[PDB]
Parts: C-alpha cells; sequence; structure tokens
C-alpha cells in the first residue's frame, strides 16, 4: 500500500517507544509498512530527517515535532512536494497538515485540576495549600495545553499557591532536581503535579531522599505510562491522568487510506479502540481529539488504560 515514515522526537520514555510499536502494528493491520527515525531531542536532526524523508517520497510522513515552531517550514516542504504529513500527539496549529491525532490536552489539564482541588480539600478542609507543577518541554504543545487546562482550574482558588518549574527536554533528572530544591524551600507543598509519569519516578526518589514516604506529599502526573501505573499501586501516585496512546496511534492508521489517497476526512464522532473520539476540520486541517482519563487505585487495572500494556486484540479497519 505504501511506506510510512515516523519522525519520533525521542525514545526516552514508554509513551515514545510505545508509539513506535503501536503505529507500526496498527499500520500493518491496514496494509502499510512503517520506518522510524529518531531525532533524540535535536531539532536539527529532525529537520535533516524530514528532508531525507521528503527525498524518499513515502506514502506519508508522521511527525511528532521536537519543537512545534521549528518544524513549521519542514511540514510545508513536505506538503509542497505533495507528501502527506500527519501530526501525532504534538499539535501544530500554525500550518496545514493532512491529519492530526491528539489527546484532549486542555481537558487532561482540567481533569488534573479537578483532582488537585478535591485532593488539598481532602487534606486541608478548604481549597487551599500549595502545589508544585512540573511541566514538560516548552517546545511541546502536549504539556503547554495541559498547563493551560490545569492552571485554569487552580487559579479559580487563589488560596492555592502554585509554583511551576519546567523539566526542560522532558528530562526526569531535571524533575528530580526541581523537586528536591522546591521541597527544601517549600516544606508546605501539599501536591506535585508533573506532566508525565517518568518525571514522577524522579519526584518519588527525591521525596524519598528527604525522608518522605508514600502519601506524605500527594502526587499526580498526566500521561498514563506503565511506570505511573506502578507508582499508583505502590501508593506513591494519587492520580495519573492518561492520554490514550493506542487510540491516538490507531486513529492515524484508521484514516491512512484517506490520508495517502488525498481523500477527504469527514468530521464527526468516531469510536477509536472504544474511546469516543471527535474529528473536526481545523485551520491546520482534519483533527481527531481523543479523551484522556483519570486513573486511581480503584481503576488502575482497567485494560483500556495503555499503561497496562494490553493492546486491543482484533484489528483496526480503515475508515471508508
Ligand atoms: N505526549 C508525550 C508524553 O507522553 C511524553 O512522552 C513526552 C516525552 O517525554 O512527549 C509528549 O509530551
Amino acid at each position: 500500500k505504501g511506506m510510512v515514515y515516523y519522525l519520533v522526537p525521542t525514545l526516552l520514555d514508554e509513551f515514545q517507544t510505545g508509539s513506535v510499536n503501536a503505529l507500526s502494528m496498527f499500520l500493518g493491520q491496514v496494509g502499510y509498512e512503517m520506518k522510524t527515525l529518531n531525532a533524540d531531542n535535536k531539532t536539527d536532526a529532525q529537520q535533516s530527517q524530514m528532508n531525507d524523508v521528503i527525498a524518499l517520497k513515502p506514502a506519508a510522513i508522521i511527525l511528532a515535532a521536537v519543537d512545534f515552531n521549528a518544524l513549521k517550514p519542514s511540514i510545508e516542504a513536505a506538503r509542497a512536494a505533495g507528501i502527506p504529513v500527519v501530526e501525532f500527539d504534538r499539535q501544530i496549529t500554525s500550518t496545514p497538515s493532512d491529519f492530526t491525532s491528539v489527546a484532549g490536552t486542555v481537558e487532561i489539564g482540567h481533569i488534573a485540576g479537578d483532582h488537585a482541588i478535591s485532593l488539598l480539600k481532602g487534606k486541608n478542609g478548604d481549597v487551599k495549600g500549595k502545589i508544585l507543577q512540573v511541566p514538560g518541554d516548552p517546545g511541546d504543545p502536549y504539556t503547554l495545553d495541559i498547563q493551560k487546562g490545569f492552571e485554569e482550574k487552580i487559579k479559580a482558588f487563589p488560596g492555592v499557591k502554585i509554583i511551576s518549574v519546567p523539566a526542560v527536554q522532558w528530562e526526569a533528572s531535571a524533575a528530580g532536581t526541581i523537586v528536591s530544591d522546591q521541597m527544601l524551600a517549600n516544606p508546605d507543598i501539599d501536591l506535585i503535579f508533573l506532566h508525565a509519569a517518568h518525571l514522577s519516578v524522579a519526584a518519588v526518589a527525591s521525596l524519598e531522599a528527604a525522608g518522605k514516604k508514600p502519601g506524605d506529599v500527594m502526587l499526580m502526573s498526566s500521561n498514563g505510562a506503565p511506570v505511573g501505573l506502578d507508582l499508583i499501586r505502590k501508593g506513591w501516585l494519587n492520580v495519573e491522568v492518561e492520554q490514550p496512546l493506542y487510540a491516538q496511534a490507531a486513529a492515524i492508521a484508521m484514516f491512512m487510506d484517506k490520508v495517502v489517497g488525498k481523500k477527504p476526512i469527514k468530521a464527526g464522532d468516531y469510536d477509536v479502540l472504544g474511546l469516543k473520539s471527535v474529528v473536526t476540520m481545523e485551520t491546520w486541517g482534519p483533527n481527531i481529539k481523543i479523551p484522556g482519563s483519570a486513573i486511581t487505585k480503584e481503576n488502575v487495572d482497567n485494560p483500556s488504560f495503555w499503561g497496562n500494556l494490553k493492546p486491543p486484540t482484533a484489528a483496526i479497519k480503515s475508515v471508508e
């Protein structure tokens, strides 16, 4: 049917390596081969790779941009040369793509927010306290939009103080250092919210080295990686708001025939791996937005949560 290239930004967590495996398999089910190129968090490498792939004229490119600004010209070059470009996970609103498959990021933030509020209230009686937020890389719209959705909720209660410190390049060691430094300066911190679970792995270790045990400082993160689900069962993590990795990948495969053949993608409500998903036509082109979900000890074992690594059995079917 055609070759698809995936320009993955890094392979430095379970969502990234997982996305490779999920895209390859689902694209295999609808008849496409896939090849993966890793930018390892270097914009230069990814732009070199775009051009390399442009020159290889595949049936489509799937991009998850290291930096959402820097790649805008690249995306345009591909489309100039009539190569379909699909944006995965990291939304690029500034220039048209042929398809976009993302989580509801602002909504994940909102969900994070609601729980931060119910937590704190649970601890402090009133909606008050202090939160440390550890967003991801500033070049990444996934964490940028989660930040908006989260702050929107918290700001509504000025009795909650927020301290936010980004983990540059999505690095857990940066998270680690932030948590130790912010904790020493603020022993009153009630909750840390980090925008992906591999960051919470560092937070836990930092909290441990300060003498803390599970539950002492509440913790939440927002991508659903396996390590997060581990930390939930261990009592370290109060909440993990997942993004639906498998659905986001499957959605790309479901629509690949429309994307490769340059056929239109119809707006509406779709089911993707059992998730109600919403396709709209945006200025950056067709866009499917798949909901995230709050996970706690109470539902951490649900097989629909990608962190349990139970991908749906059967197969994807191409949208007609
Ligand atoms: N949505 C993903 C998130 O799960 C995480 O893999 C991050 C890489 O650390 O990149 C993107 O933000």
